[PDB]
This record gives structure tokens, C-alpha cells and sequence, in this order.
């Protein structure tokens, strides 16, 4: 076992300084961007361009220094939709990139900016006309008071539920993102990248399904995902 893939103490950042000393490659797997994580692969030592993260929950993977390896986005069209039906129903919007948050809402969501704090990534505010085509846009989201984002579940067209991934990730935020791009899926890519395989890896919630099925060593912390897991545990007890 060579690679550890992990989602998301000093008890746990020593056994990760311990697992990375004997040379392996440990893989945080969050939902933020990486600058929502930069601060624990800090102080676990992690970092350059050998070592790796999947970030938005697969939509992206890539190395510490920046490089984005595979990539799972919204394509420039369904931006457009996503932002127009955002508009029809009055809910703030924005859409992250592994750069920068977008809004085109000039009375940006209180929200918006709880966000951008708390994940550590700045905000470029443009006007639908003037969000970059080239843009890699990972992950999608209607933000807002907890009354205009019910309104949005609420009103959801049948076609983003079956076009995209729509979940509810918080009271305030409802998430879009590539309808095939899993935590589980990617690790698979980033693997037979490094010329890897499932059976030296271990994987470590709910959209981790994958994460287990794929490893060869996959281990639980749910109820389903105790299931397909190969054991259970708390991070530096599956460690050692």
C-alpha cells in the first residue's frame, strides 16, 4: 500500500508525517477547492508538484503546486443555462474555478462572501458577457437565504437533475457539477497516472461510494458505505 486517499489533530498529523516518511503518496479529497484545504497539507508537510488532491469532489484532481491533472467541468453553454434560470428565479449564483469564485450578482451574497473567507479563494465579479469562455468551471452553485434556496429546490427543472449533479450541500447552497464525476472515479485517473493500481491503495461520509469500491483496500469511518467498504474504524487508527 503506496497511496492513501482521504476525505474530510496532532494524533493524526503524525500519522500522516509517518506514512508520507515511508514514502507515500497521501491524497486529501475534499469538496472545497485547494485552497479550501492548503491549510492541513501545510501542516502535514505535503506539498510540490509529486504530491496530490482530488478537489471538488472530483471534478478536479491535481498537484499541491497547482497543475490541474484531470478535470470533470460544466461546459460554457450549461453555464449560461444554469445562470439564466438563476436570474428567472431571483437566487444569487456563483461558480467556482480552481483560481477564482464568478458572480454576476452586484449585490453580491452575503454568502458569496462567507464562502470565499472561509475557503481562501478570491472573487472576480463579471457580468455574464465578460465570464472567460476558457474558463475551467468545476462546480456551480445557487447561493442564498434558506427561503429563495427551498424556492430553488423547489423549482428545480427536470432537465439540470438529469443534465448535471444537483445536491443540497447546505441550508444556504444547492451544488451543480459534472453528472458523472465522482471522488471515487477520478482517484482512478490520478492513479493510473502515478502507474498505479486499486490494489495499493486505501481510501477513507456519503458521495465516497466509489472511493471504497475502487480501492483495493477501501475503509469506512454511513451505513452503505460500511457495506462495500473492506473494514472500518480513527483516520491514524486505519493508518497504523
Amino acid at each position: 500500500i503506496k497511496l492513501i486517499a482521504i476525505d474530510i489533530a496532532q494524533a493524526t498529523i503524525d500519522a500522516v508525517q509517518a506514512a508520507k516518511a515511508q514514502g507515500i503518496k497521501v491524497v486529501l479529497c475534499t469538496g472545497r477547492p485547494l485552497t479550501g484545504v492548503q491549510p492541513y497539507l501545510d501542516a502535514m508537510d505535503i506539498d510540490g508538484d509529486d504530491q496530490y488532491a482530488i478537489t471538488f469532489n472530483g471534478s478536479v484532481a491535481q498537484t499541491i503546486s497547482g497543475k490541474v491533472l484531470t478535470n470533470h467541468s460544466l461546459t460554457y453553454e450549461d453555464y449560461i443555462d444554469l445562470e439564466a434560470w438563476a436570474r428567472k428565479v431571483r437566487a444569487h449564483f456563483q461558480i467556482e474555478t480552481p483560481d477564482y469564485i464568478y458572480t454576476a450578482n452586484k449585490d453580491i451574497s452575503a454568502y458569496t462572501i462567507a464562502e470565499s473567507y472561509l475557503v481562501r479563494m478570491l472573487i472576480q465579479y463579471r457580468e455574464v458577457s465578460e465570464t472567460p469562455r476558457d474558463l475551467t468551471i468545476s462546480k456551480a452553485m445557487f447561493v442564498d437565504y434558506p427561503q429563495v434556496i427551498e424556492q430553488v429546490k423547489a423549482n428545480m427543472p427536470q432537465d439540470f437533475k438529469d443534465r448535471f449533479s444537483v445536491v443540497q450541500s447546505a441550508p444556504y447552497f444547492i451544488e451543480v457539477m459534472n453528472r458523472r464525476a465522482s471522488k471515487g472515479g477520478t482517484l482512478s485517473e490520478l492513479v493510473d497516472q502515478l502507474g498505479l493500481t486499486a490494489d495499493d491503495v486505501m481510501t477513507l461520509q456519503g458521495n465516497d461510494l466509489t472511493m471504497i469500491k475502487y480501492a483495493g483496500l477501501g475503509v469506512a469511518m454511513i451505513d452503505e458505505v460500511k457495506e462495500a467498504a473492506q473494514a472500518v474504524t480513527g483516520v491514524a487508527a486505519a493508518i497504523r
